[PDB]
């Protein structure tokens, strides 16, 4: 797969959001 290039690297790009979900989208 390519699209891990930006979609599973898309963890680190989302970090920085709602610490809500977080917990569980980590």
């Amino acid at each position: 797969y390519y699209h891990f290039w930006h979609r599973g690297v898309t963890k680190r790009s989302l970090s920085p959001h709602r610490p809500r979900h977080s917990r569980l989208q980590r």
